[PDB]
């Protein structure tokens, strides 16, 4: 997340960190207790097994004895085109079940074809770049972001930051969208490089999806 802000601890207890050898990879959303939602691009070229699900975190670089850590048992796709990056969502199934509690909830979804217009006010997250040269977070941060239609397609919910250059980055991709306390996007792809002011970031429209989501997490 380019020009956010420090989340306060725990703010997001659905918030996920996926890590392969201990290093942060992409972000997703905690959707019951043995379930997590992604970007399909996160994992499609990545060795599953050696995927870790990191819920409970907030400062990658301290122990943080709030974590619990899962492994992925089995992965959902919905017709992932990586050419394209349509339909950018994957569910991961986990080896187990989250204890929940104040630091570990499940997230709250839309219904299913709700379409969000032009200006309404969500919230980015995530553990991905901070901008040019300053690498990945350590602390989960957050950001103000405003629907946009222009310059985006139909099949994406996408977001633009207003008179500043700020927005989603490396890192970010599979981290959610909060929209009036709903899971609306997944963050997928930006243009122009990260917070360039010009194009917005573009998400996976969860609200697209959410009857194959629950027909998978039963
Ligand atoms: C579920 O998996 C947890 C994490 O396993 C660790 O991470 C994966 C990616 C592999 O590297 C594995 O060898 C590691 O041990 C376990 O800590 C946990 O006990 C498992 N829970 C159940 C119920 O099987």
């Amino acid at each position: 997340i380019v020009g956010g802000r420090r989340a306060r601890p725990h703010a997001w207890p659905f918030m996920v960190s996926l890590q392969l050898r201990g290093g942060h990879f992409c972000g997703a959303t905690l959707i019951a207790p043995n379930f997590v939602m992604s970007a399909a691009h996160c994992v499609a070229n990545v060795n599953v097994r050696a995927v870790r699900v990191v819920l409970g975190a907030h400062n990658l670089s301290r122990r943080e004895p709030t974590r619990q850590v899962f492994a992925v048992q089995r992965i959902f796709e919905n017709g992932y085109d990586p050419v394209n990056l349509l339909n950018d969502i994957v569910i991961l199934q986990l080896n187990g079940s989250a204890t929940i509690n104040a630091n570990v909830q499940v997230a709250q979804l839309p219904a299913q074809g709700r379409r969000l217009g032009n200006g309404v006010q969500c919230l980015a997250m995530g553990w991905g770049l901070l901008g040019r040269n300053r690498g990945i977070a350590s602390v989960l941060q957050e950001l103000n972001v405003t629907v946009v239609t222009s310059l985006c397609r139909r099949s994406n919910v996408c977001t633009l930051v207003r008179g500043r250059q700020a927005g989603v980055c490396f890192g970010d991709s599979g981290s959610p969208l909060v929209c009036n306390g709903l899971i609306h996007g997944i963050a997928s792809f930006v243009r122009g490089g990260c917070a360039s002011g010009l194009y917005p970031d573009a998400f996976a429209p969860v609200a697209q999806f959410v009857n194959w989501i629950d027909s998978i997490i039963q």
